[PDB]
């Protein structure tokens, strides 16, 4: 809410890429994150500007397991307020999740998506994917890249659904990390 709205507001970007409209967590600096299958590019049009891609890093677990995230480095000089004091340590579910999405086609929403589970391991379009968390609500697509949130924190990534159930990677802080 008070938190979600503020969120929305400074971090949550309305994203193009070649592979259609995402939402975009910018995190701190002119460090974001996207749903792996979001595929930046050398670029992205963030909110119609097009913006140079400087680093893509896919990220992955210990076991070289995909977590479906894709973290970009823009060519920007307007830094993200840092919201990593909002991120936790450790993979974390809720009782009382908002799915927030900001694209051009749904523009500043608020979805409840209730409860959101741990779930584990997910077979994601066929590719394996790790650290997700679930939550029971009709999740439709380009909702991809939604921010999953609590009171005060930054729990997930939308990154999928199988119709009745919604799919987020989770959040650790230590994604973040400089270097």
């Amino acid at each position: 809410l008070d938190f979600a709205l503020s969120l929305l507001r400074r971090n949550i970007r309305q994203v193009q890429t070649d592979q259609g409209h995402f939402t975009m967590l910018g995190v701190r600096d002119r460090l974001a994150i996207l749903p792996r299958h979001s595929q930046p590019g050398k670029t992205i049009w963030v909110e119609h500007k097009l913006i140079n891609v400087l680093d893509a890093v896919e990220l992955v677990d210990e076991q070289g397991v995909n977590l479906e995230l894709t973290l970009v480095t823009l060519d920007t000089n307007e830094k993200f307020r840092d919201v990593t004091k909002f991120i936790p340590e450790t993979i974390t579910g809720a009782s009382d999740a908002t799915l927030i999405i900001n694209t051009e086609h749904m523009p500043s929403m608020f979805v409840p998506v209730g409860d959101v589970v741990q779930y584990g391991f997910l077979n994601l379009s066929g590719k394996p994917t790790h650290r997700t968390m679930m939550y029971n609500f009709p999740t439709k697509a380009g909702q991809c890249g939604g921010v999953v949130t609590s009171v005060g924190k930054i729990i997930g990534i939308h990154i999928g659904g199988n119709g009745r159930q919604g799919f987020c990677a989770g959040l650790k802080r230590g994604y973040f990390a400089s270097e």
